[PDB]
């Protein structure tokens, strides 16, 4: 995510954020960041919470006429050609910050979406008749591309860096309370920045891909981006003794990653929603995952009715 982005937009561009009832979305298609959704199900208060949340939160969407397409993460982006970055390195950064102390905040970040979580959620979605795509890299980047192409109305994720990846519309809290909807065009207009400049502001705010300048906070960053437009222009004017830039700063590699990310082909995708398979759903959820037969049978019934 982008450190303090949702709070900064609430201060500078409040009219880009709108809170709406889930009843206002009947008939809409959304691209859900499945990796972040599974993560959110695992951290809420062996485990089957990933399947429980996937089954009941998807049935709720279908009961409110929302048609979801789940997008799963592929390989992590590589910023340098010499090194091999792994998503577990971010969880290692979260473990250092945890033992220092916001204690609960860093405890959530340790949680891994395992191989078994992804495969069992894709198995559940197939039985339910819900389509899913595998993104070549970040699912939030592919959710944004599906929106730009007009394939779906919005990207549904808790990840603010979906705006950084260019998603025109971002819906938050769909798998949780009203839906929080962000409009990128309105954000860019109120800040007086184009997408390239917004990506550099997000870098200075704090992203998962590189460091941000120590000493330059959120208000100072907006100002410096409004005046100088780029990070290369800001660094060439900062006092190197007052504000030293990070050593071996990957800000250029992070910028390219956000502007031209590796995304799925939206035209290769032919979205279909099909009838749930009740017999195979009971055998998997109850027979294999020890779920209550009556609670599953009831959910499948609500889901079948939602289509017809
Ligand atoms: C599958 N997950 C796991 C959680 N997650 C987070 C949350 C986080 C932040 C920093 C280190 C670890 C996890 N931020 C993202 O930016 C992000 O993309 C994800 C994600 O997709
Ligand atoms: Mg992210
Ligand atoms: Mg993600």
């Amino acid at each position: 995510g982008i450190q303090g982005l949702a709070k900064l937009i609430a201060d500078v561009a409040p009219s880009a954020i709108r809170e709406n009832d889930i009843k206002s979305y009947f008939g809409r298609k959304v691209a859900i960041d499945a990796s972040m959704s599974i993560y959110q199900f695992l951290i809420a208060v062996e485990t089957t919470s990933h399947l429980m949340g996937m089954f009941y939160r998807t049935i709720r969407m279908m009961e409110n006429g929302i048609k979801p397409v789940y997008v799963f993460d592929g390989k992590p982006p590589q910023l340098k050609s010499g090194e091999l970055a792994k998503r577990s390195e971010r969880r290692a950064e979260a473990e250092k910050q945890l033992q220092q102390a916001e204690v609960e905040k860093f405890t959530k970040r340790l949680v891994k979406v395992t191989k078994q979580h992804n495969d069992e959620c894709k198995h559940l979605l197939s039985l339910m008749g819900i389509p899913y795509l595998d993104a070549p890299s970040e699912a939030e980047a592919s959710c944004a591309a599906l929106v730009k192409a007009g394939k779906v109305y919005a990207a549904a994720t808790e990840d603010m860096d979906c705006l950084t990846f260019g998603s025109p519309v971002l819906m938050r809290h769909l798998t949780a309370l009203p839906i929080q909807e962000f409009h990128l065009s309105r954000i860019l207009q109120e800040l007086g920045l184009n997408q390239e400049q917004f990506v550099d502001l997000c870098i200075l705010l704090g992203s998962d891909y590189c460091e941000s300048i120590r000493g330059i906070g959120p208000k100072r960053a907006v100002d410096l981006i409004q005046k100088h437009k780029s990070i290369e222009e800001i660094v060439r004017r900062l006092d190197p003794n007052k504000y030293p830039v990070p050593e071996n700063w990957l800000h250029k590699e992070a910028h390219q990653l956000f502007l031209e990310p590796e995304v799925l082909d939206p035209e290769s995708v032919e979205l279909k929603w099909s009838e749930p398979n009740e017999e195979e759903l009971i055998k998997f959820m109850c027979g294999e995952k020890q779920f209550s037969e009556e609670r599953i049978r009831s959910g499948v019934k609500r889901l079948s009715k939602s289509r017809q």
